[PDB]
C-alpha cells in the first residue's frame, strides 16, 4: 500500500515533466528549423483527429452510452462504435495517403517547398497514428477500477516517451527518427491495454452507428471549433519564416504553464468561490475575481520579466542558438501579457455557466475567436510568432471588455492593492538581476515569490484566509 503509492506518486510526477523534456530535447537536436516545422505539420494531422475521436470525445459522447447500456447489448454497442470509427478514420487515413497536400496546406500553407515537401513524407508516417490512437482511447475510457491507484492513468505518457527516444535517435537519422517514433508510440499505447480491450467479444457490426453520430455531432462540433483558433495560428505563423512554426510550439510550452500550474492549486479555490445559487452571484463572482488576480497578475509581471533566463536556461543547448532564445522570449512576452485578462474572462465565464447562462459565456467565446482570427491576419501576417500571440493576448483583452461591462462588477480595490504589491516586487527583481549567472534565475523567482507574499501578508490580516481559502 505504502510502497505503490510510493512509486506511482513518483510516475505521476513524471507524467507531467515528460512534456517539457520532450520540447527540451527537440530544442538541442533540432533547434529551430524546417525540419521540425515539417514535423509538426505532419504530427498536426493526427493531433487535430486525435481531439475529434480522442479519449477525452470518447468519455464526454460515448462513455456515458456505454455506462447505460450492460450485457450482450453494451459489447455490441462498443463494437458496432469501435467498427464505424475504424472505418471514417480509415477513409479519412487513405484520403492523407493520396491528397497529402491539400492536408498539408491546410495546416501549414505558408512554408517554403521543401519544408512541404518533407512534411509530404513525414506525413505519410504520421497518417496511421490516429487510428491507434483512437483504439487506445476508447479501450481507455472503459476501464472501471477498483484499485486504488489507476496505473493506465500512465499510458497517455508513452507516445512522448517513444517520441523522446527518437529525438535522442535523430543524430543517427535525423528527423524520420522523432517521426516514427510518434507512429510506434502510438502503436505501444494501444498494445499497452490490449489485454483490457480483449476481454470484450467482438460483434462484427455497426447497427446503431449512424444513430451515435447523431448522438455525436455535438461533441465533434465542439471540438473541431476549439481547433479553429489554433489551425488559423498556425497557418498565419507559418508564413512567416523559415522556423516560425517551431518558435510558436516552443513558446507555447512556456505559454500555458501559468495555466497549468494555476489549474492544479487555484482552480479549486476559484471554482469553490464561483457559486452556483443565483442570489448571491455578484458577492462570491467577487471573491473569485480577487483570488484569480492575486495569482495571475504578480505571475505575468514576473514570467515578463524573466522570460529570457528562463527560455536560456531550458532550450539554449545544443542546436537551439541565442538568437533563437531571443525570438522565442519575445514570443514569450507578447503571450503573457494577457494571462490576467484571460484569467478574469475563465473566472466571469465559470460563474456564468454556474449559475446556467450559456448566451453571454458564449457571445464572449465568439468575440475573443473572431477578434482574434482578425488580429492575427492584421499582426501575424506581417510579424509573425510574435505578432499571433500579441493578437492572442490582444483578444483576450477585448474579451474582458465585454464580459465585465456585461456584469458589471470588480474588486477594483483589492485589485489595485495587489497590483501595487506586484510593482515593489518588480522592483526588487530589477535589482536583483544585475548580477549575470545563468542559473540565477531560480534564486530570483524563489526570492520574488518570498517578496510578493511579505508585501501581501502585510497589507492583509490573512494571508491564506483572504485568497488562498
Amino acid at each position: 500500500i505504502l510502497f505503490s503509492s510510493i512509486l506511482f506518486s513518483i510516475a505521476t510526477f513524471f507524467s507531467r515533466i515528460l512534456g517539457l523534456f520532450r520540447d527540451v530535447l527537440f530544442a538541442k537536436y533540432f533547434g529551430v528549423s524546417y525540419e521540425l516545422d515539417a514535423y509538426f505539420i505532419a504530427i498536426m494531422f493526427p493531433f487535430f483527429l486525435r481531439k475529434v475521436f480522442g479519449e477525452g470525445a470518447m468519455s464526454s459522447a460515448f462513455v456515458p452510452l456505454y455506462s447505460e447500456k450492460s450485457g450482450e447489448e453494451k459489447d455490441k454497442f462498443l463494437s458496432s462504435v469501435i467498427n464505424g470509427f475504424s472505418l471514417i478514420i480509415l477513409a479519412l487515413v487513405i484520403l492523407s495517403y493520396f491528397f497529402p497536400e491539400l492536408i498539408i496546406n491546410l495546416f501549414g500553407a505558408g512554408s517554403s517547398h521543401e519544408t512541404k515537401i518533407l512534411a509530404k513524407k513525414l506525413l505519410l508516417i504520421t497518417s496511421p497514428s490516429i487510428y491507434f490512437i483512437f483504439l487506445w482511447a476508447i479501450s481507455y475510457s472503459i476501464l472501471n477500477t477498483n484499485n486504488k491507484f489507476f496505473w493506465p492513468a500512465l499510458t497517455p505518457s508513452i507516445s512522448n516517451i517513444t517520441i523522446i527516444i527518437g529525438t535522442f535517435l535523430s543524430t543517427k537519422y535525423g528527423i524520420i527518427s522523432p517521426t516514427i517514433g510518434f507512429l510506434i508510440g502510438s502503436i505501444l499505447m494501444f498494445f499497452s491495454i490490449i489485454k483490457s480491450i480483449i476481454k470484450h467479444k467482438y460483434y462484427f457490426t455497426i447497427k446503431h452507428f449512424p444513430h451515435f453520430l447523431k448522438l455525436f455531432f455535438p461533441t465533434f462540433m465542439t471540438m473541431v471549433v476549439s481547433q479553429i483558433n489554433t489551425v488559423v495560428d498556425m497557418n498565419v505563423v507559418s508564413f512567416y519564416d523559415k522556423g516560425s512554426i517551431s518558435y510558436l510550439q516552443y513558446a507555447s510550452r512556456f505559454y500555458l504553464l501559468p495555466y497549468g500550474l494555476f489549474a492544479v492549486s487555484v482552480s479549486t479555490v476559484v471554482l469553490s468561490k464561483i457559486s452556483n445559487d443565483r442570489k448571491n452571484f455578484n458577492y462570491h463572482l467577487n471573491d473569485a475575481l480577487k483570488t484569480t488576480l492575486f495569482f495571475t497578475i504578480p505571475s505575468m509581471v514576473g514570467l515578463i520579466f524573466l522570460s529570457t533566463p528562463i527560455i536560456r536556461f531550458f532550450y539554449e543547448h545544443g542546436a537551439f542558438t541565442s538568437k533563437d532564445t531571443l525570438i522565442t522570449s519575445k514570443i514569450l512576452i507578447a503571450y503573457t501579457l494577457g494571462l490576467p485578462f484571460y484569467g478574469i474572462y475563465s473566472t466571469i465565464s465559470r460563474s456564468y455557466h454556474a449559475i446556467k447562462n450559456t448566451k453571454t459565456p458564449f457571445i464572449a467565446a465568439t468575440i475573443v475567436s473572431l477578434s482574434n482570427i482578425i488580429l492575427d491576419i492584421i499582426f501575424g501576417l506581417k510579424y509573425g510568432p510574435i505578432g499571433v500571440a500579441l493578437a492572442t493576448s490582444i483578444a483576450g483583452i477585448i474579451g474582458v471588455l465585454y464580459l465585465l461591462f456585461s456584469v458589471k462588477t470588480f474588486p477594483i480595490k483589492d485589485f489595485l492593492k495587489i497590483s501595487l504589491n506586484s510593482l515593489i516586487m518588480l522592483f526588487v527583481i530589477y535589482l536583483t538581476d544585475f548580477t549575470d549567472n545563468e542559473f540565477w534565475f531560480l534564486i530570483q523567482i524563489l526570492i520574488g515569490i518570498l517578496v510578493y507574499l511579505i508585501f501581501s501578508s502585510i497589507f492583509y490580516r490573512d494571508l491564506i484566509r483572504r485568497f488562498l481559502y
